[PDB]
């Protein structure tokens, strides 16, 4: 069994026996599966735009689209935009849980950060994208484009996105990038929209916009 190079979480995640699939164990309940099916039926468009494809269930394993598959040299960042179980966010509106090569920059998932340190970590994650300034900006701008639509669409969705993350990805050559929403294990039905989760996305859009705009 080939272990999947996670960037965060404690979940058992392996490569599928097949190309472009990862197998994630549902450790505690089947809630993740219940939530994908509910979103599939009530917010189909949201699932297609923002969420890795669920190809199937196998006992307690979900077969999920590998978001890294189409990438020569993927850089991954996990940012928790949903509410934490009991702790407050390490960056106010959201918590960076890890990124490719975070070890090299002495990143610590338990450390509460200033705005300066939050921004510095996101710049650290962007460093593997090289010094072509007008190409790493294109990556930031494609992220802003999809996070913008996601925030907009979140106003119309009556779920509490407890625990969910954004997986940011970009290839070393900056030819390709994306961001998707993952990990529905703790998501709940509610009667309003999730303003906490919306503020996380808007705060990220703000930070990425300041990076896409500064001239340094
Ligand atoms: O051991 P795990 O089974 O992976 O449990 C993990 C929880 O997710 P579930 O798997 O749904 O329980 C996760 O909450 P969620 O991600 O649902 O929001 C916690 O984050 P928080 O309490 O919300 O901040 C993680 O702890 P910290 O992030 O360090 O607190 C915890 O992992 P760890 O305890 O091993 O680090
Ligand atoms: N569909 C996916 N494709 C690629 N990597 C993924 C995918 N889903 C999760 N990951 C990776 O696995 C890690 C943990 O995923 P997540 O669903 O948040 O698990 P947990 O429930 O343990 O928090 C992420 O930080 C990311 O590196
Ligand atoms: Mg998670």
């Amino acid at each position: 069994i080939r272990i999947f190079p996670r960037i965060a979480g404690r979940s058992y995640i392996i490569y599928g026996q097949t190309s472009g699939i990862i197998c994630k164990r549902m450790e505690k309940s089947d809630n993740e599966f219940v939530i994908y099916n509910y979103i599939s039926e009530h917010y189909d468009k949201f699932l297609k735009k923002y969420v890795p494809k669920l190809y199937g269930k196998n006992n307690d394993m979900l077969l999920l689209e590998d978001l890294t598959y189409n990438y020569n040299n993927p850089n991954v960042m996990d940012v928790k935009i949903g509410a934490r179980k009991r702790k407050s966010h390490t960056s106010g509106f959201f918590s960076i849980r890890g990124y490719t090569n975070s070890h090299d920059y002495k990143f610590d998932p338990d450390e509460y950060l200033t705005s300066e340190s939050t921004i510095n970590h996101i710049k650290n994650f962007m460093e593997a994208g090289g010094e072509n300034r007008d190409k790493t900006k294109q990556v930031l701008l494609k992220w802003i484009m999809k996070l913008s639509e996601l925030a907009n669409d979140l106003f119309e969705i009556n779920l509490k996105f407890d625990g969910v993350s954004l997986i940011f990805i970009y290839d070393d050559d900056c030819s390709k990038c994306d961001v998707n929403v993952v990990d529905f294990s703790r998501v709940k039905l509610i009667d309003t929209n999730d303003q906490m989760t919306i503020s996380a996305v808007t705060n990220l859009i703000k930070i990425l916009s300041e990076l896409a705009d500064n001239p340094l």
